[PDB]
Order: C-alpha cells, then structure tokens, then sequence
C-alpha cells in the first residue's frame, strides 16, 4: 500500500513502486573514512542563515518538518562542492527506537541515534519541483545527533511536539533560528545521492558533517512519542523512520579534511 517503514510497507518493498530504488546513486551509504578521498580543491561551506524565517511545522506522516520562506534569498547555502546558491526549505530528523541505531548514514558501521536533513534547492531551476528533475537541483546537510548533553536550540522544537502528534497536523512556528542546531566545526564528507525516501529522485548532492551535536536522552525521548498514524487511527508509534545504507557503486565519498 502506501509507503512507509514497516515491515510491509518498509524500504525492502519500495523498489516495486520507485524502480529508482534500486538505482546507481542512492541514499544513504556507509561513509567509510580510510577509503573517503581527501580532497584540497573543496571549498570551505558557506551557511548564511541569519535571515532564516521560519513558517510551520507539521507531521506529514513518515517525520515532522519545520518549514521556511524560500520565496526569497533569506537562508541560503553555497560553497563547499556547490556550484550556485541553494535555499533552506524544511528540515527534519530520522531517528530510532533505541539509542544505538536512528541515523540513515554510518560512518565506518557506526549508527547514530538520529540524523538531521536540512534540505535546500538549487535557484538556478525556479522551484523546488523543477530542481527534484535535475542531477543537482538539491543539497542536503546531513548531521549526527547523539545521545548525551541537551542541545539548548533544539528545545524549542522538542516543545512543540505534542501539538503534532498525528499525521496531518501542524502547527505556526515561527522565529526559530536554525543556526542552533549547528555543530562548531564545518568538516564534512560530500558524494551525489538521492532523497531517502521515495519518490528517491537521484538530485542530490550530500553534505554529511564530520562533527554530531549532541541531544539529551529526554529530548530524543520526545521524537519517539509522535504517531505515524493521523488522529483516530489505531497508534503506531513514529520511530526508526530511517532506510538502511545503500550500495556505494560507482561513487567516490571525498573529504573536506585531512
Ligand atoms: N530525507 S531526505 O533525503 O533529506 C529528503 C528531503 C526532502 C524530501 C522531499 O522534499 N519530498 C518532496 C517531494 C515529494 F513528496 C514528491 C516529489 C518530489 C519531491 F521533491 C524527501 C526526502
Ligand atoms: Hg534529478
Ligand atoms: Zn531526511
């Protein structure tokens, strides 16, 4: 039926409504760091987000996304493996049952307890729908959280929460700056992808960061309360929203650093 990350919904059956699936660049992958190519010629990445206006936040089923006026060029990405400026338009997590598991990348194996995806679109193409039809239409910054002292700017978001515990609902959240979800260092790991999760269209250029912000136990506890399910539904509790690590092929995973 309808997509999801159960056991008959889930990432194993995909491939029979997405061919793309089972594609030659697909997210995410294992980022193994003694065979990630060092690359010197990379930029440093540039994160402008002091003009950041956020919009709403809503469970769309799958995961929550806090969403931002793109209609201009207020929070943008550039730099770094990217050719053009790229506009924040939402971000959202993925995240496990348990501590040990969550995030969609791995570095060298290793799970993370979730993964945050800061999605932005190439302005070269117009609109988010035009840049999903070509090979760098978006960049996604990708960052580890794990489970250890609380991350004061991801509060105000872990408050909100119970506001949209079901699919469907949403909720005005406005003025949050996303600048507080940043780790200090800008090192990162980039390699062409796809989104996670379907329509899985290969147009995106991935931007992993090396360093992972660290969130609380409480505040993690707190994702795990959503629902799948829309209100009246029988609850499934929202966890491991996440597609296992797919095969690298033909695609090399450089480094920002030595
Ligand atoms: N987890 S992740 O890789 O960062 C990621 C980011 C964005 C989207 C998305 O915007 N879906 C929109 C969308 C549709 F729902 C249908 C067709 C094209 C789209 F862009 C999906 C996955
Ligand atoms: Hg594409
Ligand atoms: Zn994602």
């Amino acid at each position: 039926h309808h997509w999801g990350y159960g056991k008959h919904n889930g990432p194993e059956h995909w491939h029979k409504d997405f061919p793309i699936a089972k594609g030659e660049r697909q997210s995410p992958v294992d980022i193994d760091t003694h065979t990630a190519k060092y690359d010197p010629s990379l930029k440093p990445l540039s994160v402008s987000y002091d003009q950041a206006t956020s919009l709403r936040i809503l469970n769309n089923g799958h995961a929550f996304n806090v969403e931002f006026d793109d209609s201009q060029d207020k929070a943008v990405l550039k730099g770094g493996p990217l050719d053009g400026t790229y506009r924040l338009i939402q971000f959202h997590f993925h995240w496990g049952s348990l501590d040990g598991q969550g995030s969609e990348h791995t570095v060298d194996k290793k799970k993370y307890a979730a993964e945050l995806h800061l999605v932005h679109w190439n302005t070269k193409y117009g609109d988010v729908g035009k840049a999903v039809q070509q090979p760098d239409g978006l960049a996604v910054l990708g960052i580890f959280l794990k489970v250890g002292s609380a991350k004061p700017g991801l509060q105000k978001v872990v408050d909100v929460l119970d506001s949209i515990k079901t699919k469907g609902k949403s909720a005005d959240f406005t003025n949050f700056d996303p600048r507080g979800l940043l780790p200090e260092s800008l090192d990162y790991w980039t390699y062409p992808g796809s989104l996670t999760t379907p329509p899985l269209l290969e147009c995106v250029t991935w931007i992993v960061l090396k360093e992972p912000i660290s969130v609380s136990s409480e505040q993690v506890l707190k994702f795990r309360k959503l629902n799948f399910n829309g209100e009246g539904e029988p609850e499934e509790l929202m966890v491991d929203n996440w597609r296992p690590a797919q095969p690298l092929k033909n695609r090399q995973i450089k480094a920002s650093f030595k």
